[PDB]
Protein backbone atom coordinates (compact mmCIF):
# COMPACT_ATOMS: atom_id res chain seq x y z
CA UNK A 1 0.00 0.00 0.00
CA UNK A 2 1.36 3.68 -0.90
CA UNK A 3 -0.80 5.77 1.35
CA UNK A 4 -0.55 9.63 0.86
CA UNK A 5 -2.36 12.84 1.60
CA UNK A 6 -3.26 14.66 -2.19
CA UNK A 7 -4.08 18.71 -1.34
CA UNK A 8 -6.22 19.17 -4.78
CA UNK A 9 -6.19 22.41 -6.64
CA UNK A 10 -9.95 23.01 -5.34
CA UNK A 11 -8.68 23.03 -1.87
CA UNK A 12 -9.56 19.41 -1.03
CA UNK A 13 -7.29 17.07 0.79
CA UNK A 14 -7.31 13.47 -0.18
CA UNK A 15 -6.01 10.23 1.27
CA UNK A 16 -5.77 7.21 -0.96
CA UNK A 17 -3.31 4.39 -2.26
CA UNK A 18 -2.00 6.07 -4.96
CA UNK A 19 0.01 5.22 -8.08
CA UNK A 20 1.58 7.24 -9.97
CA UNK A 21 2.28 5.71 -13.81
CA UNK A 22 2.27 8.34 -17.23
CA UNK A 23 1.50 11.86 -16.43
CA UNK A 24 -1.33 10.64 -14.20
CA UNK A 25 -2.52 9.33 -10.83
CA UNK A 26 -4.35 6.54 -9.90
CA UNK A 27 -6.23 6.26 -6.69
CA UNK A 28 -7.60 3.52 -4.79
CA UNK A 29 -9.95 4.15 -1.98
CA UNK A 30 -9.90 7.40 -1.88
CA UNK A 31 -11.42 10.00 1.44
CA UNK A 32 -11.49 13.34 1.86
CA UNK A 33 -9.97 14.98 5.34
CA UNK A 34 -12.80 16.88 6.33
CA UNK A 35 -11.73 18.79 9.99
CA UNK A 36 -13.85 20.65 12.18
CA UNK A 37 -15.13 22.01 15.37
CA UNK A 38 -12.66 27.34 19.37
CA UNK A 39 -11.61 23.70 20.81
CA UNK A 40 -9.73 20.17 19.37
CA UNK A 41 -10.17 19.81 15.65
CA UNK A 42 -11.61 16.12 14.99
CA UNK A 43 -10.54 14.88 11.54
CA UNK A 44 -13.39 13.42 9.65
CA UNK A 45 -12.84 10.74 6.76
CA UNK A 46 -15.28 10.74 4.15
CA UNK A 47 -15.44 9.24 0.56
CA UNK A 48 -14.22 11.23 -1.98
CA UNK A 49 -16.55 10.28 -4.96
CA UNK A 50 -19.82 9.78 -3.03
CA UNK A 51 -21.70 9.15 -6.52
CA UNK A 52 -19.29 6.74 -8.08
CA UNK A 53 -18.77 2.60 -7.51
CA UNK A 54 -15.45 3.12 -9.28
CA UNK A 55 -12.34 1.28 -7.41
CA UNK A 56 -9.80 3.01 -9.00
CA UNK A 57 -10.11 6.91 -9.95
CA UNK A 58 -7.26 8.61 -12.46
CA UNK A 59 -6.44 12.25 -11.89
CA UNK A 60 -3.98 14.33 -13.67
CA UNK A 61 -1.26 15.30 -11.74
CA UNK A 62 -1.56 18.75 -12.90
CA UNK A 63 -4.49 19.15 -10.73
CA UNK A 64 -2.67 18.57 -7.62
CA UNK A 65 -0.49 20.86 -5.37
CA UNK A 66 1.22 17.90 -2.88
CA UNK A 67 1.97 15.02 -2.51
CA UNK A 68 2.10 14.18 1.23
CA UNK A 69 2.94 11.29 3.60
CA UNK A 70 0.51 11.55 6.45
CA UNK A 71 1.13 11.23 10.12
CA UNK A 72 0.85 8.16 11.45
CA UNK A 73 -2.17 8.76 13.17
CA UNK A 74 -3.92 9.65 10.06
CA UNK A 75 -2.68 6.27 8.71
CA UNK A 76 -4.14 4.25 11.43
CA UNK A 77 -7.58 6.01 10.94
CA UNK A 78 -7.52 5.37 7.38
CA UNK A 79 -6.94 1.49 7.38
CA UNK A 80 -9.37 0.91 9.86
CA UNK A 81 -11.54 3.17 7.26
CA UNK A 82 -10.92 0.66 4.28
CA UNK A 83 -9.53 -2.97 5.91
CA UNK A 84 -9.88 -5.50 8.55
CA UNK A 85 -7.75 -5.59 11.68
CA UNK A 86 -5.19 -6.13 14.26
CA UNK B 1 -21.61 6.74 -22.34
CA UNK B 2 -23.11 8.55 -19.41
CA UNK B 3 -20.35 9.51 -17.20
CA UNK B 4 -19.94 12.24 -14.36
CA UNK B 5 -17.32 15.01 -14.70
CA UNK B 6 -15.90 16.97 -11.40
CA UNK B 7 -15.37 20.77 -13.07
CA UNK B 8 -12.08 22.46 -11.95
CA UNK B 9 -14.52 24.73 -11.25
CA UNK B 10 -16.02 22.52 -8.41
CA UNK B 11 -19.18 21.18 -9.86
CA UNK B 12 -20.46 18.14 -10.70
CA UNK B 13 -21.73 17.53 -14.22
CA UNK B 14 -23.43 13.98 -16.23
CA UNK B 15 -23.69 13.54 -19.68
CA UNK B 16 -23.47 11.25 -22.72
CA UNK B 17 -19.67 12.03 -23.45
CA UNK B 18 -17.01 11.55 -26.31
CA UNK B 19 -13.61 12.64 -26.28
CA UNK B 20 -12.26 13.24 -29.76
CA UNK B 21 -8.62 14.94 -30.03
CA UNK B 22 -7.97 16.46 -26.62
CA UNK B 23 -11.63 17.74 -25.82
CA UNK B 24 -14.65 16.30 -24.44
CA UNK B 25 -18.29 16.71 -26.20
CA UNK B 26 -21.06 16.38 -24.11
CA UNK B 27 -24.86 15.67 -25.27
CA UNK B 28 -27.84 16.46 -22.42
CA UNK B 29 -25.42 17.77 -19.71
CA UNK B 30 -26.86 17.93 -16.12
CA UNK B 31 -25.50 19.46 -13.04
CA UNK B 32 -25.89 17.50 -9.78
CA UNK B 33 -26.92 19.34 -6.61
CA UNK B 34 -27.11 17.77 -3.35
CA UNK B 35 -28.96 18.99 -0.33
CA UNK B 36 -29.85 14.15 0.64
CA UNK B 37 -31.90 14.21 -1.96
CA UNK B 38 -28.98 14.61 -5.66
CA UNK B 39 -31.08 17.10 -7.63
CA UNK B 40 -30.43 17.04 -12.03
CA UNK B 41 -30.90 20.63 -13.22
CA UNK B 42 -28.82 21.65 -16.90
CA UNK B 43 -25.94 22.67 -16.82
CA UNK B 44 -25.89 25.47 -19.44
CA UNK B 45 -29.27 27.07 -18.77
CA UNK B 46 -28.66 29.89 -21.00
CA UNK B 47 -27.93 28.03 -24.35
CA UNK B 48 -30.11 25.56 -26.64
CA UNK B 49 -26.50 23.84 -27.85
CA UNK B 50 -27.16 20.21 -27.97
CA UNK B 51 -23.71 19.35 -27.92
CA UNK B 52 -21.46 21.80 -25.71
CA UNK B 53 -17.17 21.19 -25.97
CA UNK B 54 -14.73 21.38 -23.06
CA UNK B 55 -11.01 20.70 -23.27
CA UNK B 56 -9.90 18.00 -20.83
CA UNK B 57 -7.51 20.12 -18.83
CA UNK B 58 -10.59 21.74 -17.05
CA UNK B 59 -12.09 18.57 -15.88
CA UNK B 60 -10.45 16.63 -12.86
CA UNK B 61 -12.07 13.33 -12.76
CA UNK B 62 -14.38 11.32 -14.89
CA UNK B 63 -16.29 8.61 -13.44
CA UNK B 64 -19.22 6.27 -13.74
CA UNK B 65 -22.16 6.92 -11.88
CA UNK B 66 -24.08 4.63 -9.32
CA UNK B 67 -27.06 2.76 -10.92
CA UNK B 68 -29.31 5.34 -9.22
CA UNK B 69 -28.15 8.19 -10.59
CA UNK B 70 -28.39 6.79 -14.22
CA UNK B 71 -32.16 5.80 -13.66
CA UNK B 72 -32.88 9.39 -13.05
CA UNK B 73 -30.67 10.72 -15.69
CA UNK B 74 -32.11 8.23 -17.94
CA UNK B 75 -36.03 9.24 -17.10
CA UNK B 76 -34.59 13.26 -17.24
CA UNK C 1 -20.89 39.75 -35.70
CA UNK C 2 -20.66 36.67 -33.56
CA UNK C 3 -22.43 37.14 -30.32
CA UNK C 4 -21.45 34.17 -27.71
CA UNK C 5 -21.40 33.20 -23.87
CA UNK C 6 -18.30 32.57 -22.31
CA UNK C 7 -17.97 30.49 -19.11
CA UNK C 8 -15.10 31.62 -17.59
CA UNK C 9 -12.32 29.72 -15.40
CA UNK C 10 -13.32 32.49 -12.53
CA UNK C 11 -16.96 31.02 -12.27
CA UNK C 12 -18.78 34.01 -14.57
CA UNK C 13 -21.00 34.05 -17.66
CA UNK C 14 -19.70 36.67 -19.87
CA UNK C 15 -21.72 37.53 -23.61
CA UNK C 16 -20.32 39.79 -26.42
CA UNK C 17 -18.90 39.81 -29.78
CA UNK C 18 -16.20 37.16 -30.15
CA UNK C 19 -13.25 36.60 -32.61
CA UNK C 20 -10.68 33.95 -31.68
CA UNK C 21 -7.61 34.39 -34.27
CA UNK C 22 -4.13 32.94 -32.92
CA UNK C 23 -5.10 31.43 -29.78
CA UNK C 24 -6.40 34.10 -28.21
CA UNK C 25 -10.68 35.37 -27.85
CA UNK C 26 -10.88 39.25 -28.59
CA UNK C 27 -14.02 40.68 -26.88
CA UNK C 28 -16.69 43.68 -27.84
CA UNK C 29 -19.12 45.25 -26.14
CA UNK C 30 -18.96 42.44 -22.84
CA UNK C 31 -21.08 41.93 -20.08
CA UNK C 32 -21.52 39.74 -17.13
CA UNK C 33 -24.93 37.74 -16.59
CA UNK C 34 -25.76 38.44 -13.38
CA UNK C 35 -28.73 36.02 -12.43
CA UNK C 36 -30.89 36.53 -9.20
CA UNK C 37 -34.47 35.90 -7.81
CA UNK C 38 -36.63 36.27 -4.23
CA UNK C 39 -38.95 33.37 -12.14
CA UNK C 40 -35.50 33.95 -11.91
CA UNK C 41 -34.00 36.92 -13.75
CA UNK C 42 -31.25 38.15 -15.43
CA UNK C 43 -28.97 41.45 -15.53
CA UNK C 44 -26.75 42.07 -17.78
CA UNK C 45 -23.93 44.46 -16.60
CA UNK C 46 -20.66 45.55 -18.16
CA UNK C 47 -17.85 42.78 -17.39
CA UNK C 48 -15.31 45.07 -17.24
CA UNK C 49 -16.44 48.38 -15.47
CA UNK C 50 -12.66 49.73 -14.96
CA UNK C 51 -11.57 50.46 -18.57
CA UNK C 52 -12.67 52.44 -21.37
CA UNK C 53 -11.37 49.62 -23.90
CA UNK C 54 -13.65 48.67 -26.79
CA UNK C 55 -11.56 45.11 -27.40
CA UNK C 56 -10.55 43.00 -24.57
CA UNK C 57 -8.45 40.04 -25.45
CA UNK C 58 -8.25 36.65 -23.35
CA UNK C 59 -6.18 33.54 -23.76
CA UNK C 60 -8.90 30.65 -24.68
CA UNK C 61 -7.55 28.34 -21.71
CA UNK C 62 -9.38 30.65 -19.27
CA UNK C 63 -12.47 29.73 -20.86
CA UNK C 64 -14.11 26.85 -20.31
CA UNK C 65 -16.88 26.62 -22.50
CA UNK C 66 -18.14 28.65 -25.76
CA UNK C 67 -22.05 28.53 -26.34
CA UNK C 68 -24.10 30.34 -28.62
CA UNK C 69 -27.05 32.65 -26.00
CA UNK C 70 -30.82 31.47 -26.02
CA UNK C 71 -32.69 34.30 -28.18
CA UNK C 72 -34.28 36.02 -25.17
CA UNK C 73 -30.40 36.64 -24.35
CA UNK C 74 -29.45 37.96 -27.78
CA UNK C 75 -32.76 40.44 -27.90
CA UNK C 76 -31.15 42.02 -24.27
CA UNK C 77 -27.80 41.89 -24.89
CA UNK C 78 -29.02 43.58 -28.59
CA UNK C 79 -30.90 46.05 -26.77
CA UNK C 80 -28.18 46.81 -24.09
CA UNK C 81 -25.81 48.08 -26.80
CA UNK C 82 -27.31 51.00 -28.47
CA UNK D 1 5.55 54.46 -17.30
CA UNK D 2 2.66 52.09 -17.98
CA UNK D 3 -0.52 51.79 -15.54
CA UNK D 4 -2.98 48.91 -16.10
CA UNK D 5 -5.28 46.91 -14.31
CA UNK D 6 -4.80 43.07 -14.57
CA UNK D 7 -7.65 40.58 -13.37
CA UNK D 8 -5.66 37.90 -11.82
CA UNK D 9 -6.70 33.96 -12.13
CA UNK D 10 -7.56 34.03 -8.21
CA UNK D 11 -10.48 36.67 -8.96
CA UNK D 12 -8.77 40.27 -7.64
CA UNK D 13 -8.36 43.03 -9.82
CA UNK D 14 -4.75 44.74 -9.74
CA UNK D 15 -3.28 47.87 -10.90
CA UNK D 16 0.49 49.09 -11.36
CA UNK D 17 3.12 49.99 -13.60
CA UNK D 18 3.93 47.00 -15.70
CA UNK D 19 6.58 45.88 -17.79
CA UNK D 20 6.30 42.37 -19.99
CA UNK D 21 9.55 40.91 -20.36
CA UNK D 22 10.16 37.27 -21.55
CA UNK D 23 6.42 35.61 -20.49
CA UNK D 24 6.53 37.62 -17.42
CA UNK D 25 5.30 40.63 -15.91
CA UNK D 26 6.71 42.56 -13.19
CA UNK D 27 4.51 44.80 -11.12
CA UNK D 28 6.51 48.15 -9.46
CA UNK D 29 3.65 50.36 -6.97
CA UNK D 30 1.10 46.99 -7.26
CA UNK D 31 -3.00 47.95 -5.69
CA UNK D 32 -5.67 45.85 -5.20
CA UNK D 33 -8.79 47.75 -6.35
CA UNK D 34 -11.83 46.96 -3.60
CA UNK D 35 -15.41 47.95 -4.16
CA UNK D 36 -17.85 48.17 -1.87
CA UNK D 37 -21.62 49.65 -1.55
CA UNK D 38 -22.55 54.96 -6.65
CA UNK D 39 -19.71 52.35 -6.01
CA UNK D 40 -16.57 53.19 -4.03
CA UNK D 41 -13.53 51.57 -5.28
CA UNK D 42 -10.58 51.52 -2.69
CA UNK D 43 -7.09 50.96 -3.73
CA UNK D 44 -5.00 48.58 -1.09
CA UNK D 45 -1.24 47.54 -1.39
CA UNK D 46 -1.53 43.96 -3.21
CA UNK D 47 0.85 42.47 -1.33
CA UNK D 48 1.19 43.94 2.23
CA UNK D 49 3.47 41.12 3.69
CA UNK D 50 6.83 42.48 1.62
CA UNK D 51 8.59 45.46 0.95
CA UNK D 52 9.71 44.55 -2.61
CA UNK D 53 9.56 46.80 -4.69
CA UNK D 54 9.03 44.90 -7.76
CA UNK D 55 6.86 41.69 -8.31
CA UNK D 56 6.94 39.12 -11.13
CA UNK D 57 4.05 37.10 -12.12
CA UNK D 58 3.82 34.61 -14.84
CA UNK D 59 1.53 35.65 -17.49
CA UNK D 60 -0.58 32.87 -17.19
CA UNK D 61 -1.44 33.77 -13.90
CA UNK D 62 -3.39 36.94 -15.43
CA UNK D 63 -6.94 36.86 -17.73
CA UNK D 64 -6.52 40.75 -18.76
CA UNK D 65 -4.66 43.57 -19.04
CA UNK D 66 -6.78 46.58 -19.57
CA UNK D 67 -6.45 50.11 -19.27
CA UNK D 68 -8.01 52.23 -16.52
CA UNK D 69 -10.50 55.24 -16.80
CA UNK D 70 -9.02 58.36 -15.83
CA UNK D 71 -10.60 58.58 -12.87
CA UNK D 72 -8.63 55.45 -11.36
CA UNK D 73 -5.30 56.83 -13.10
CA UNK D 74 -5.80 59.83 -10.39
CA UNK D 75 -6.87 57.98 -7.67
CA UNK D 76 -3.79 55.84 -8.14
CA UNK D 77 -1.14 58.34 -9.09
CA UNK D 78 -2.37 60.27 -5.70
CA UNK D 79 -1.53 56.75 -3.80
CA UNK D 80 2.12 57.44 -4.96
CA UNK E 1 18.32 30.54 4.85
CA UNK E 2 15.88 30.82 1.93
CA UNK E 3 13.08 32.64 3.47
CA UNK E 4 10.39 33.37 0.88
CA UNK E 5 6.26 33.58 0.69
CA UNK E 6 4.62 32.17 -2.03
CA UNK E 7 1.00 32.90 -2.64
CA UNK E 8 -0.35 29.78 -4.06
CA UNK E 9 -3.16 28.92 -7.01
CA UNK E 10 -5.15 27.92 -4.20
CA UNK E 11 -5.26 32.14 -2.62
CA UNK E 12 -3.47 31.28 0.53
CA UNK E 13 0.00 32.70 1.45
CA UNK E 14 2.83 30.58 2.25
CA UNK E 15 6.11 31.28 4.18
CA UNK E 16 9.03 28.65 4.39
CA UNK E 17 12.83 27.88 3.25
CA UNK E 18 12.69 27.98 -0.65
CA UNK E 19 14.86 26.01 -2.68
CA UNK E 20 13.94 25.90 -6.55
CA UNK E 21 15.73 22.84 -8.90
CA UNK E 22 14.17 21.46 -12.07
CA UNK E 23 10.68 23.33 -12.23
CA UNK E 24 9.54 22.47 -8.75
CA UNK E 25 9.95 24.51 -5.27
CA UNK E 26 11.28 22.85 -2.44
CA UNK E 27 9.90 23.68 0.65
CA UNK E 28 11.20 23.32 4.15
CA UNK E 29 9.02 24.43 7.42
CA UNK E 30 6.04 25.35 5.90
CA UNK E 31 3.39 27.93 7.67
CA UNK E 32 0.26 29.84 6.38
CA UNK E 33 -0.07 33.16 7.15
CA UNK E 34 -3.71 33.79 8.23
CA UNK E 35 -4.49 37.57 8.63
CA UNK E 36 -7.53 38.25 11.35
CA UNK E 37 -9.60 41.60 12.64
CA UNK E 38 -4.60 46.38 12.74
CA UNK E 39 -3.28 44.58 10.14
CA UNK E 40 -2.58 40.86 12.32
CA UNK E 41 -1.05 38.13 11.27
CA UNK E 42 -0.72 34.09 12.00
CA UNK E 43 1.49 31.73 11.15
CA UNK E 44 0.08 27.63 11.33
CA UNK E 45 1.83 24.59 9.97
CA UNK E 46 0.54 24.47 6.59
CA UNK E 47 0.37 20.57 5.93
CA UNK E 48 -1.02 19.57 9.55
CA UNK E 49 -2.06 15.99 7.86
CA UNK E 50 2.08 15.01 7.15
CA UNK E 51 5.45 14.64 9.20
CA UNK E 52 7.31 15.45 6.22
CA UNK E 53 10.10 18.03 6.45
CA UNK E 54 10.52 18.67 2.68
CA UNK E 55 7.50 19.50 0.33
CA UNK E 56 7.46 20.05 -3.42
CA UNK E 57 5.61 21.97 -5.51
CA UNK E 58 5.34 22.65 -9.22
CA UNK E 59 5.90 25.91 -9.52
CA UNK E 60 3.20 26.43 -11.76
CA UNK E 61 1.16 26.43 -8.53
CA UNK E 62 2.86 29.65 -7.47
CA UNK E 63 1.42 32.99 -8.68
CA UNK E 64 4.84 35.22 -7.02
CA UNK E 65 7.26 34.49 -4.43
CA UNK E 66 8.22 37.69 -2.02
CA UNK E 67 10.70 38.31 0.66
CA UNK E 68 8.77 38.74 3.86
CA UNK E 69 9.22 41.98 5.90
CA UNK E 70 11.65 42.05 8.66
CA UNK E 71 9.05 41.61 11.74
CA UNK E 72 7.28 38.52 9.28
CA UNK E 73 10.83 36.54 9.09
CA UNK E 74 11.41 37.34 12.67
CA UNK E 75 8.09 35.69 13.74
CA UNK E 76 8.90 32.66 11.51
CA UNK E 77 12.28 32.32 13.29
CA UNK E 78 10.95 32.44 16.09
CA UNK E 79 7.96 29.55 15.50
CA UNK E 80 11.36 27.56 14.18
CA UNK E 81 13.72 25.34 16.10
Amino acid sequence: KNIKIMRLVTGEDIIGNISESQGLITIKKAFVIIPMQGKPVQLVLSPWQPYTDDKEIVIDDSKVITITSPKDDIIKSYESHTSEII
